C-alpha cells in the first residue's frame, strides 16, 4: 500500500492516458478471446505474459490481412510514415503494459509476469527490420552507386552456383558440393541467425515440418535435460520457409546439396549413401547424419576451415568479412522458451474457454509469426500468408520421382515398420524434391552444366519442357520474373543488375 | 635475375594461367589505372590521386626495394638525373658525415630508368600524380599548385 504516490506521480497524465488508451485496447482485446470474460474489468485476474502482450501486439499492430486497409503498406510515402508509426506506438504499447504488469502487482495479480528482455528481442527484431528497410530506401540513399545495393547474402549466393570457381579456389573449391555445403553452412548463418557451434549442432532427426503450416522447419533445439538444470526446456525453434528467388532459398540449396551427397554425379560425385531407414531407431540415424560433413561421416566440418572458406569467398565478392560476425553469436536471435510457458501457454486445453487458441494463427507451428518472417526477410504485415497458389507451372511427379524414388518406396514399404522420425523426415524430403524441380529450371537458365545435370535424365526434353515451361518468356522479358528482397525488387528484378552479380560469364 | 627467368622459363611453371604468372607490378598497375573501383573500394580510394599516390609509392617499393620509412626522406631534389644519360632518376642518397657516423660515406645510387609500358613506367606514373597533385582536374580536383620553387634556396623548401 505503500506504492500509491509513486505509481500515481510516476508520469504525466498524458502519459497515462495514453496507457490508459493502449491497456484499454488490451482489455478489449481479451475480451475479444474471452480471456477476461464479458463493464466487466477486475484487477486480479488479467493475466499478463510476454507472450500474451506479443500476441496482443501481433494481433493489432503488424496484422494488416485487412482488406479495408490492405495497401498503405505499398506506397513508400505511406509506409515510411506508418511503419514508424508503427514502431513508435509499438515502444508506447510496451511501455503501457510494462505499466499494467506493475499495476497488477499492487492490486496483487499474480498472473502478471512480464520477462520485459523477451519483449526487448521483440523491440530489437522490429527495429532492425524497419532499419533494414530503412537504410534501403534509394539508390542515392547518399552517393554510393552499387554497394548500398549488394546484400551480402545474394552476391555471394548466386555466385556460389556456378560450376566453376577459376580464379576463387581449385585449393578448396573443385567440388560443386563443397560449394553447396558451404552454401548450406551461409544460408544457415543468413537465415538462422546463430554461432558456428549453433550451426554444428544440426542432426537429421532435428529437421521437422508444419504441423499447422505444412511449410515451416523446424529446428526444435531443446536442451537436453541438463545444462545446470533437468525439465528439459530451453526451446529455441527456428524455420526455414522458402524463397521466391530460386538461389537464396534454403529448402532448394538444402535439397540440392543432399542431392549431391546422396547421388551426385553418377560417375564422378559417387554420394554418400542415401540413408537406410528401415530398422532404423528414433534417434538412431537421423540424429547420427550430420547436415553436412567433409572427410568425417557424422561429427561437423572444421572450424577454420570453414574461416578460410568465408574468408575466400568473401574476398572473391569483396565483401568485409568479420569473424565474430558470422561464428560468435549475436544478438539479433530466435526466442526462447522455458519448460513451464511452453507446455503451458501451446496447451490449448488450459486456454480452452477461448474463442480461439493462438497456436492456430499468430503462432505458426510455435513460432512467434515476426520472428519467422523476418529472419526469413518478409514484410511481417498479414499473418494471412495465401501465397501458395501462385505457381506457374506446377511441377509434375513423374519428374519428380525419377531421383529418390526409395522414399516412394518407404511409404509402399510397411510404413508402420519405419521409426517415426525417418518417415516424417522422407516426407520432408519429398518436400524438398517439389521446391527442387520448382526452382530446377532456374538453375538450368543461369549455369545448365552443374553437376546436378551431370544427369542426363534431366537432360532429357521433359524435364527441358518444363524448364521452357518455367523459363518461357525470360528470353523475351527485359527483367526477371521471380522476387528478389523487400527492398531490392527494383534493382535486381532486372538482368542486368542481376548480371552485375556474376563476374563468370554474365 | 635468374629467378625472373626461372619464374619466366616455362608457362607452366606455375600450372595455373590464372594470376600466378602475372607480375605483381603490372596488376597492381593496370588495375589502378581504372577510375572506377566499385568492387574495391572507394573509403580508402576517393580520388584517383589518392590511387596515384598508392601507385607511386607502390612502384617505388617495386623499384627502390626500401622501407616506407625510408621512402619517407624523397623530397622532390632528392631526385638527380642521369646526365649521360636523361633516364634514370638518381636518388642519391645520404649518409652525410652525420647521420650514421663522420668521414661520411655510406651512400647508395638508386635508377629509374622508364618502362616502355607506361602503366608501369615509373617516370609517367609519377608525371601523371604531381600533375593531379599541382594542377588537378581544371573542374573538380583543386590541385595544390605548381611548386614555387623561388623561396627554394638548395637544402631549403624543394628538401
Amino acid at each position: 500500500e505503500d506504492r500509491f504516490q509513486e505509481l500515481v506521480d510516476s508520469l504525466k497524465p498524458r502519459t497515462a492516458h495514453q496507457y490508459k488508451t493502449y491497456y484499454t485496447k488490451y482489455i478489449q482485446w481479451c475480451q475479444l478471446n474471452q480471456i477476461i470474460p464479458t463493464n466487466s474489468v477486475p484487477y486480479k485476474d488479467l493475466p499478463i505474459s510476454a507472450e500474451l502482450i506479443h500476441w496482443f501486439l501481433l494481433d493489432t499492430l503488424i496484422t494488416d490481412d485487412k482488406p479495408g486497409e490492405k495497401r498503405e503498406e505499398t506506397e513508400d510515402l505511406d509506409e515510411e510514415e506508418e511503419n514508424s508509426f508503427k514502431i513508435a506506438t509499438l515502444k508506447k504499447i510496451i511501455g503501457s503494459l510494462n505499466f499494467l504488469s506493475k499495476l497488477c502487482k499492487v492490486h496483487e495479480n499474480p498472473n502478471a509476469n512480464i520477462d520485459t528482455k523477451y519483449l526487448e528481442s521483440v523491440t530489437k527484431l522490429h527495429t532492425h527490420w524497419i532499419d533494414s528497410q530503412k537504410a534501403i530506401t534509394t539508390n542515392e540513399t547518399n552517393n554510393t552507386n552499387t554497394q548500398v545495393l549488394c546484400p551480402p547474402l545474394l552476391k555471394v549466393s548466386l555466385n556460389l552456383w556456378n560450376p566453376e570457381t577459376n580464379h576463387l579456389s581449385e585449393k578448396f573449391f573443385k567440388t560443386c558440393s563443397e560449394k553447396l555445403r558451404f552454401l548450406v553452412d551461409f544460408q544457415l548463418r543468413s537465415y538462422l541467425n546463430l554461432s558456428f557451434e549453433e550451426r554444428s549442432k544440426i542432426r537429421f532427426g532435428s529437421l521437422k515440418l508444419g504441423k499447422r503450416d505444412r511449410d515451416a522447419i523446424i529446428y526444435h533445439k531443446v536442451t537436453h535435460s541438463a545444462e545446470k538444470k533437468d525439465t528439459p526446456g530451453h526451446h529455441q525453434l527456428l524455420a526455414l520457409l522458402p524463397q521466391d528467388c530460386p538461389f537464396i532459398c534454403p529448402q532448394t540449396t538444402l535439397a540440392a546439396y543432399l542431392y549431391l551427397r546422396f547421388y551426385g554425379i553418377p560417375s564422378v560425385s559417387k554420394g554418400d549413401g542415401f540413408p537406410n531407414l528401415n530398422a532404423d531407431e528414433n534417434g538412431s540415424l537421423l540424429q547420427d547424419i550430420p547436415i553436412l560433413r567433409g572427410k568425417s561421416l557424422t561429427t561437423y566440418p572444421r572450424e577454420e576451415t570453414f574461416s578460410n572458406y568465408y574468408t575466400t569467398v568473401f574476398r572473391y565478392c569483396h565483401l568485409p568479412y568479420k569473424r565474430r560476425e558470422y561464428f560468435n553469436k549475436c544478438n539479433l536471435v530466435y526466442p526462447t522458451w522455458d519448460e513451464d510457458t511452453f507446455r503451458t501457454f501451446f496447451n490449448e486445453e488450459n486456454h480452452g474457454n477461448w474463442l480461439e487458441q493462438p497456436e492456430a494463427f499468430a503462432f505458426p507451428d510455435k513460432i512467434p509469426f515476426d520472428f519467422k518472417k523476418i529472419m526469413n526477410f518478409k514484410s511481417p504485415y498479414t499473418s494471412y500468408s495465401t501465397n501458395a497458389k501462385k505457381d506457374p507451372f506446377p511441377p509434375p511427379k513423374d519428374l519428380l520421382v525419377q531421383i529418390f524414388p526409395e522414399i516412394d518406396e518407404y511409404k509402399r514399404h510397411d510404413y508402420e515398420g519405419l521409426s517415426q522420425n525417418s518417415r516424417d523426415f522422407l516426407d520432408l524430403m519429398e518436400v524438398l524434391r517439389e521446391r527442387f524441380l520448382s526452382n530446377l529450371p532456374w538453375i538450368y537458365k543461369f549455369f545448365p552444366n552443374h553437376d546436378i545435370f551431370q544427369d542426363p535424365i534431366f537432360g532429357n526434353s521433359d524435364f527441358q519442357s518444363y524448364f521452357n515451361d518455367k523459363t518461357i518468356h525470360s528470353k523475351g522479358s527485359p527483367i526477371l520474373s521471380f522476387d528478389i528482397l523487400p527492398g531490392f525488387n527494383k534493382i535486381y528484378k532486372n538482368k542486368t543488375n542481376f548480371y552485375s552479380l556474376l563476374i563468370e560469364r554474365p
